[PDB]
């Protein structure tokens, strides 16, 4: 038969391939009209009725993200220096450093940072109004694809940390409980358990003091949080966890108690002895009017006050004692009001039952307190918006709500707001809701704030600045102040007197604090994990240290990166007089290694920089001071000579006579290629030469431009190096313009050499010659260089022999303080490793559960293994079995941290432990082979896997032409090319044959 | 002596804002907070309640528009779908896949031939089309967070850099000659209306060979609604222009001044006069109205859409008409009445006449507005105020000026079915009220001309929607007049499908038949003429890309429909003797770790543990035979491999030029015995390479490995053994990765074993690039087959420049599919045309010069803002806005498209063969006399940072960036290293100059 021909089966396993046209295509304006419907991703605007949500506490949130999609979008942020994101957030997150993270899958490193400015951190990732605060003032904003999702990467790294179930500690720099002050031990209370509290007992509790007490109306703590914002927007077990690490702290929580004049006063907390008091109870009380006097919840009328709890009650499991039935509401509702709490009430209609809601507000469109993120929401789900109407009467017949009344009102001259009473609009309803807001109004809870005192808003009066009240020991904070309304706020206001209520106990007891203001970080048991390590005699501090690069051109950074915290670092590499050095320019350019993606994280870089243009008397005097300072940072000294005994004789007894810990040869000079380094011969005797001219360790930077990088390292170790680099960078040659010229291009004929190609395109490479020098030469020390750009990049080469990680690209994409990610993401890398309960894990990301978009898919019998994509006609019955779900389940009505179970492995127990996987082909087996496996709820139906198994692989997928659903085929030979292209992590995974492998020979 | 490695005071200086480590949580009251996040916002602010003066500002609106940058990652990112649903999606059935993959390898020519292919009305289309009802409507990256592809943006930048070259539309080349056409084809051809819908249909039948059209217009100007009421700030009219001038360049006729009616061109009239088939294109040409305006005039201060959206047409489109023209004076409060596109339109066009306020006011509610999210926004962001569910009732006019208008409330029963309440009124002040309830066909004279169709329920004529045939069978229609659709690309699709069934009605009336199967002719330009064609060794190709030996070809039945779907030619993977017959593990391909953890299309490196063919020598010398027989122009390169042993290579050889191959590529993979590989050392190399050429007389070439010391001393043995060339390179030796327990992957086994794998894609060019120019530096002349990471057109040129002849492509089809071909080529033609245009030579290749913009909008070249160091944000953003604003009215105050040439000719791809090896050379070859500084255009800078913090941490520490504007500036101390450049989100933002001052070296002592 035609060999070259697919048969029928495979030519009819084919039809849905791209093949390219050579006609365009006639299809009839109807005919679209009628498939359009069948492929539709998004609502339509011409569906005026929203699905049916009765009972469906579902995430609405659109920023919510999972791994993949977090990557993606940390990896855009373009890292700003004095971000703007920064500077618009009210706790002052380090949105950069945690972001940076992120990109890096240091999850844990990007928690911390969250939670040291921000003890509410996922709370305000889920509910923060971005667009209003950090999200208004990003930078990408000013590109056509926009600002960043921070308050989702926000919520991503705090839910993995949430999920690695870790405490917060005490800061392990504290003097012991025993030794604190006296001061410490002052008695503390704080009124009221929400953010503001929270947050404010929270940071007095990291400075030291040990007798805190929240005193709490309700039985349920978190305020507002737990009490009105709902479930479907900030799950109840978030606010549960953050009070938790504050427990962990040792604040206490005592609920059922009041501040109010029968009860706790500031006059009875003053004679039990305690010393200073918070005020955070927030506006207890809805804003009310007159024209509702009197009507009852059996009538149809709520407050937000009384609406919002009821649902949150039944809706949130462990808010209280009790289960709650969801409230009863029918027919129409109406919601007055146009901020934050008006939308959230006609949200929660639609949970309850309502068949219709009306927003009405006072003004008009353009006028709506709420963020737009906040009234899209509504909108999406179809409540209808009423402008320009205020409410006159409410019409009660047979004992119900039938109707409101309004008039209509208008904006004059200085835009003054007039009601006309002419011009009126008689509006049905069943239900109505009134959200005007809420204030502080009950005259005992006024009383028991004697005697401080109150402004023209009837708030506490407070200095802006310390959150000082009237009587200096008393301090408050929050909506009950009234600057605040986000929850970020009413935390920076318990942050901001955390250090005032401080300065003030510490003075009572005859003690002074610093003028600067010292809050201390968030901290935790993986902060204590050590990550030093001992390499050729030489102790680093960690592993981290800076390559011999442009990151090193003056030993000044050096000196600062060695303050952001770096290990180790090298000089540029430098020379003998005789041999000084003059650049060119441009020298150092963008890789083209990864396409057309400008910005952050570029994947190359190639330079024709040659060695340090400064002196070797700047070097010899600058490692010197260096050492003299930094005395345990370790300063090794890169030098070069040419072919000549008594020069690389002289050059490195004067490196060592500066004082360097070690130092590093590069063997790039000319002198198997061009360079002393490409030669084993003229390696061993420059080795020799060192060997006997300094007592100090040294190392050979070996070029990975070599047939055998073994044969090399070899050659350096019988020279009497200590150990060996590996490796300088791969020669080549970054491309071309369109009309031939290079790039870089030098002088008036735009001229160019070959150069060095750095970062992680060339980290293949240097894992590869790290290996195969590990394992021919067990035991000699190797310093990685290559591609390094986090800690889980770190732990790879430690994990093929390196014992030390130098990092040049890494630096050059972003700054020095890329440390402090790599110092967080190694210790908790390690960390991870001694906890039972997470083995399901990769390093520090979860096990990736059936999600789309991020969001948990539905875990429903009547939904799995039925066919059904996310799009057209299916969709619409997915969210029918779904909606049916949520009615079955309303008919049918604790925090643990883990502790190691095994020690934590220092460096020194890691390095090597890959290599026992590695060896030759003969040693895979061939027997033990996969086939691929499609995870059908992940899908995204994109069909790449089919065009990659079509046209590179074995024709094994079937593309279905109605749901576009793949299906391996038992054709497949496990090539895994088909996992490779899928955009969805984890929706393709390789299991083991159960059939039997026989391969296709095509002929026998 | 002072102390060398501290910073002196002012360097202490410029390092004030560069990134730190802080070890302890800020400080900063609430109150400091709220007064400084003004300072630094970018997005519109939610408590203001006006927007900024827009009186006379014609500028750009869209949120769509993509600049270059913006259009290479938002093309990077779309999957490129299999059966699209995207497409499925489109009433023109746009292949956005190609077109979108074109984009993304820079093919901006390629994207935009698919584009007008099926559209010939492309950038307007890209430019208004309510995609979210649409195409993207379809899209799968719906279903990620990040969310669907921008694809009428990206259609949009495609086409304009199409524009910008100023290449023609040519008739089919494969047409016969215009003398040698059937009568048929000079049938006389008549449509009435030059709206997107007849455009569309002419250029069809035009492309088919038609040459008599001609199209008559009522008006004096042409595009129909583009042109007179959809706005200047939504589609320029210029974006019209261009596309009748293309459809000029078919031979096209337009008569203007001559309408469908009574007693002028009726339907009867083209009958007499020889006319044989004419299309109705012309819209709904009159407003819909109410009673209740009956008798209100302009100048009370009343229009309808139809008045009001072509005066500001005239007014604001350069040329539409050849008179100058005052804006409508719309002052005070106005109020629009609709629901639809036509009403916002009227919405934001009445603020660039004057208004202080707009009201569009609703008969039902807000659930129930008609146009699409997108087009609602635009309103809405310019504070119109909507008031839902007011029917009018009375105008009230006082001293000749509207003043007011009266309205009673709407609602909604028990049935859907909508009342008013006559006791629930609102009256509304306003100066100015514009009718937007839509469009009708009303004129008696107007439907009398078409006399005898039938026409339907509406009163609009009826045709079939299939072929759009009236019931007249001589006479279509389509477009606005059919009632179907309201958009334009629905409109160009009705003039589309009629053109097919047109031309088959036009060929029964001359007695022919057509084809079943519908054949519309694609769009050609003289593009599609270049030749590149190569011949290499002795072989012809009819292009140079090919399929490298890899997983593309693990089957022929793979190579034929690579053959036809246009691959020059292909290589068999590797096959050997049957004693050496291999079998290979699982897992053993894998994506790249090169470029970080993103997942989906473009791969920056995949890794194989594959070994060669697991097919035996009978099927693929039996294939090749098939191949060759089938495809005798498309070139196949058999592949082999030996261990090392003379009698095998020569048997083997043998064998594969028996079978017909017109040559064989020898793989030096194998072990035996300067490394384990044969293809590591020259000698071995040198005796293989002389062993096969004592047995064939076919030409051979040596796969090099760039695992190699020298990668030429090991092609000179090959050059000195016989071989007829080079193939540049095979993989690299690499370890993808670990898992962070320390497992590989791959991992084979329940022992999770691995070992070394191949690096193959565009992580590994740098090297392969480096390999080819020095092969073909040290080896001039000996020919060169290109491999590693070619991906594009592009870079397929990069290689061709540096010496090879032909390339070879595996990572780019593993990552997406055959289909690739086609952008390749169409790439190489445009690459290789735009060389011979003396007008587009401050390109490079197909990307126009870089203008200063934001977010890929040109900003404003206004001398009042030059300079100022206002940044786009906080309150310098604000000022901005004055200063445009004061701009547009001093301009206020005071009131030719033809073909680039080619003047050399085209060159051929053996004219470009080595072209850039003359600027390659040693080190000591560059100046150091010859420096550069860097030099940063603040009018494109988004005040990031990168630059200053790469040249604080990685520098010299030269760039001041100001701490309340967030501009850098490059100070003297810059050395040129470019690493600022090269980290800068913003494509030629920064460039280097020429060092003006004095260059000396910085030496620290
Ligand atoms: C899965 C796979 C299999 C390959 N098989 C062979 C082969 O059998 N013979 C060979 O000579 N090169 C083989 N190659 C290397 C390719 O032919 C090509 O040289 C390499 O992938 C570089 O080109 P690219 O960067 O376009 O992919 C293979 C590459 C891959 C990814
Ligand atoms: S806390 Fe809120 S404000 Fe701050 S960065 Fe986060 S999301 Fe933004």
């Amino acid at each position: 038969p035609v060999l070259s021909k697919d048969v029928a089966d495979i030519e009819s396993i084919l039809a849905l391939n791209p093949r390219t046209q050579s006609h365009a295509a006639l299809h009839s304006t109807l005919a679209k009209k009628l498939d359009k419907k069948h492929w539709k991703r998004n609502p339509d605007k011409n569906c005026f009725h929203c699905e049916k949500l009765e009972n469906n506490f579902d995430d609405i949130k659109h920023t919510t993200l999972g791994e993949r999609g977090a990557l993606r979008e940390a990896m855009r942020c373009l890292k700003c220096a004095d971000a703007p994101c920064q500077k618009s957030c009210p706790t002052h997150l380090d949105i950069k450093s945690f972001i940076t993270s992120i990109s890096n899958k240091n999850y844990y490193g990007a928690a911390k940072m969250i939670f040291s400015d921000n003890p509410l951190g996922l709370t305000c990732g889920m509910v923060c109004p971005t667009s209003d605060l950090c999200v208004g003032g990003c930078n990408l904003y000013a590109t056509e694809e926009g600002s960043i999702n921070i308050g989702g990467l926000q919520q991503f790294a705090s839910e993995v940390f949430k999920a690695m179930n870790i405490p917060q500690i005490r800061n392990p720099c504290l003097p012991s409980q025993e030794k604190m002050p006296e001061a410490y031990s002052a008695k503390i209370a704080l009124l009221g358990a929400g953010p503001a509290s929270i947050s404010c007992a929270s940071f007095l509790a990291r400075l030291g003091y040990s007798d805190i007490t929240i005193f709490e109306k309700q039985e349920y703590v978190g305020g507002l949080s737990t009490s009105e914002i709902p479930q479907f927007r900030l799950p109840y077990d978030v606010v549960n966890f953050e009070i938790e690490l504050m427990k962990d702290l040792g604040v206490k929580i005592i609920c059922g108690k009041s501040l109010s004049e029968n009860e706790i006063t500031l006059n009875t907390l003053k004679e039990e002895g305690y010393k200073a008091a918070f005020i955070g109870i927030g506006l207890p009380e809805p804003k009310t009017d007159d024209i509702f006097q009197g009507l009852t919840q059996d009538q149809g009328f709520y407050t937000s006050k009384d609406f919002l709890p009821l649902v949150a009650k039944s809706s949130k499991a462990g808010m209280c004692a009790c289960h709650s039935p969801l409230p009863s509401i029918r027919g129409a509702v109406i919601v007055l009001g146009a901020g934050d709490t008006a939308f959230d009430c006609a949200t929660s209609a639609l949970r309850c039952g309502a068949r219709r809601v009306f927003l009405v507000f006072r003004k008009g469109f353009v006028n709506i307190r709420a963020v737009p993120e906040e009234v899209e929401l509504a909108k999406e789900e179809k409540c209808e918006f009423l402008p320009f109407l205020s409410p006159r009467k409410v019409i009660v017949k047979g004992g119900r709500i039938v109707a409101v009344q309004f008039v209509r009102t208008e904006q004059d001259e200085t835009g003054k707001w007039n009601e006309d009473e002419d011009q009126i609009v008689h509006l049905k309803a069943d239900v109505v809701i009134s959200a005007f807001g809420s204030v502080l109004r009950d005259p005992k809870v006024k009383e028991a704030l004697s005697p401080i005192k109150f402004n023209r808003w009837d708030l506490p009066e407070v200095d802006p600045e310390t959150m000082q009240t009237s009587e200096p020991w008393v301090f408050a904070g929050g909506d009950i102040v009234g600057m605040a309304n986000t929850t970020v706020e009413s935390v920076n206001d318990g942050k901001q007197a955390s250090w005032y209520i401080h300065k003030y106990i510490q003075a009572q007891y005859g003690a002074s604090v610093s003028a600067k203001p010292e809050l201390p970080l968030f901290y935790t048991p993986v902060d204590l994990v050590d990550i030093s390590v001992e390499m050729a005699g030489l102790k680093f501090i960690n592993p981290f240290g800076l390559a011999s690069a442009a990151p090193t051109t003056s030993s000044s950074m050096i000196r600062r990166a060695f303050e952001a915290g770096w290990g180790f670092a090298l000089t540029k590499t430098f020379s003998l007089d005789k041999d000084i050095v003059t650049n060119v320019s441009p020298r150092i350019v963008r890789g083209t290694t990864s396409g057309p993606m400008y910005g952050p994280g570029q994947s190359s870089f190639l330079n024709i920089e040659l060695i340090s243009e400064k002196t070797a008397a700047y070097w010899c005097q600058s490692v010197t001071e260096l050492k003299a300072d930094f005395p345990d940072n370790i300063v090794i000294a890169s030098i070069m000579c040419s072919y000549n005994k008594n020069d690389w004789m002289e050059l490195s007894r004067k490196a060592e006579a500066s004082g360097a810990d070690a130092l590093e040869l590069n063997l790039s000079c000319p002198h198997m290629g061009l360079a002393c380094g490409q030669d084993p011969e003229l390696v061993r005797n420059i080795c020799r030469w060192v060997r006997q001219a300094v007592q100090i360790p040294f190392f050979a930077k070996l070029t990975p431009n070599v047939t055998d990088i073994v044969s090399i390292a070899r050659a350096a170790k019988e020279g009497g190096a200590d150990g060996v680099t590996a490796t300088n960078t791969v020669s080549g040659l970054m491309g071309l313009k369109a009309d031939g010229t290079p790039w870089p291009a030098v002088g008036a004929g735009k001229r160019t050499t070959y150069g060095g190609v750095s970062g992680t395109a060339i980290r293949p490479i240097a894992l590869r010659a790290v290996t195969t020098i590990a394992r021919a030469l067990p035991g000699f020390p190797i310093l990685a260089t290559g591609g390094i750009d986090s800690a889980e990049s770190g732990l790879q080469f430690l994990h093929s022999g390196a014992s030390v990680l130098q990092v040049c690209s890494a630096v050059q994409n972003q700054d020095f303080t890329v440390i402090q990610d790599y110092c967080t993401g190694l210790k908790a890398l390690l960390y991870l490793k001694s906890i039972e309960e997470l083995q399901g894990w990769d390093g520090q990301s979860p096990g990736t559960e059936s999600h789309q978009k991020g969001k948990p898919v539905p875990r429903i019998a009547e939904l799995m293994g039925k066919k059904l994509p996310n799009f057209g006609p299916y969709l619409e019955q997915r969210k029918k079995i779904i909606a049916e779900e949520k009615m079955r389940l309303k008919e049918q009505n604790e925090r643990k941290p883990f502790i190691p179970k095994k020690p934590i492995p220092a460096i020194k127990d890691v390095i090597g432990k890959a290599l026992q996987y590695l060896g030759t082909f003969g040693e895979l087996s061939n027997i033990e082979q996969v086939v691929a496996v499609i995870d059908e709820e992940m899908c995204i139906n994109c069909g790449k896997c089919y065009m990659t198994c079509n046209d590179s692989g074995y024709q094994a997928i079937q593309f279905d032409p109605e749901t576009h659903l793949p299906t391996v085929t038992d054709t497949c030979t496990g090539c895994t090319l088909c996992l490779s292209v899928c955009p969805i992590i984890d929706c393709i995974r390789m299991v083991s044959r159960t059939t039997p492998y026989e391969p296709k020979r095509g002929l026998p």
